[PDB]
């Protein structure tokens, strides 16, 4: 029972969900070790770490994936949830020093995983196992992309910080090309290369089907997490939201704003549905008869089928996940699951 404002048909219909068979192990292993690594309270990990969803998240995802590849993503995606509220509290304490160390602690971490795997931070050491084991995957080449690619997001991060420490409301297209970093837009698409088992040339990758239909997957998923994610942001003095954007700097009301990201987010699904088409076309274009081509082929195909399976993971978990369910907090500020 989605609530009508946050419903959208199209997802349901025509969105059917998927779930990786290596789930249940996933749920357990995932939950160990941010018990392990400390990630998290033990006593928090016990009462919240499952309805959280983390792993449900990206088993909905990375269809396909090797069960070792799941496990590395999940591991990963579950301490940049942790992050996230890291750097919540960090701005809400006011630890700008604590922050600042982090985000060197963080660039430094994503070049030398192994030399960070017992970094006194644990939240640096659970960075860098996670990364050591996602570098284990593909060539050296997507290694050094990733990196590329998370630098720039640890730097969207700070940008946040900066924000809200001098409360600053990001207009809404200075927000929007920010989201593309915070979201990791980049790192998820990245990632779909080791779930299907190859490093793709950057022709194919670059290919202007292909990169649309990355961009509109991801599009989707943040500003969907903008609509679900409003009202726990609002209580915190989150101040990073398209619709905070719109409600703050174009004067419209909360159900205007709402009703206008739901216009952005319908929108970036049948715009996915029609590029689709033409990546898949790409896809079947790619096997040319050679063993080659039918490698590219085929992970071309499972890279845009799981692009697909990101909208209807991310629909889901949005409803599933204990992370937004503010109406059930004592302190609507201070969700349960953090560490304040
Ligand atoms: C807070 C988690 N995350 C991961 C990119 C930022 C670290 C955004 C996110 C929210 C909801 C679904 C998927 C991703
Ligand atoms: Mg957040
Ligand atoms: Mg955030
Ligand atoms: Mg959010």
């Amino acid at each position: 029972a989605v609530p009508p404002s946050l419903r959208l048909p199209v997802i349901e219909a025509a969105f059917p969900r998927q779930l990786h068979p290596y789930w249940p192990k996933l749920q357990e292993t995932t939950r160990t070790w941010l018990l392990e690594k400390r990630l998290m309270p033990a006593d928090k990990v016990e009462e919240y770490a499952d309805g959280l969803c983390y792993t449900d998240l990206m088993a909905g995802y990375y269809l396909g994936a090797p069960d070792e590849v799941l496990q590395a993503i999940a591991d990963y995606s579950a301490w940049q949830f942790v992050w996230d509220d890291r750097h919540d509290r960090d701005i809400v304490h006011g630890r700008a020093g604590a922050w600042r160390r982090l985000r060197g602690l963080l660039h430094t971490a994503l070049d030398s995983p192994g030399d960070h795997l017992h970094h006194e931070d644990t939240l640096v050491a659970g960075f860098a196992d996670s990364v050591r084991r996602l570098y284990a995957f593909l060539p050296a080449t997507w290694n050094a992309r990733f990196a590329r690619h998370f630098h720039t997001v640890i730097e969207a991060y700070d940008r946040e910080f900066h924000n809200r420490t001098r409360g600053i409301v990001p207009g809404v297209e200075e927000y929007l090309e920010l989201r593309r970093l915070t979201f990791a837009h980049w790192i998820w698409t990245d990632l779909l290369e080791p779930s299907s088992g190859c490093e793709l040339p950057d022709a194919v990758r670059k290919h202007p089907a292909y990169r649309r239909a990355a961009l509109l997957s991801q599009e989707f998923a943040a500003w969907y997490n903008d609509l679900c994610s409003l009202p726990k942001e609002i209580a915190g003095d989150e101040v990073h939201n398209l619709g905070i954007s719109l409600i703050t700097h174009h004067s419209l009301t909360l159900e205007e704003a709402i009703g206008e990201v739901r216009r952005r987010v319908e929108e970036c699904i049948t715009e996915f549905l029609a590029v689709e088409r033409d990546a898949l076309r790409f896809a079947d274009e790619l096997a040319d008869g050679t063993v080659r081509g039918k490698e590219l082929s085929g992970a071309v195909r499972a890279n845009v089928g799981n692009m697909r399976n990101w909208f209807s993971s991310v629909y889901w978990f949005h409803h599933e996940s204990g992370r937004y369910m503010v109406d059930s907090w004592d302190d609507r500020s201070t969700p349960p699951y953090v560490n304040n």
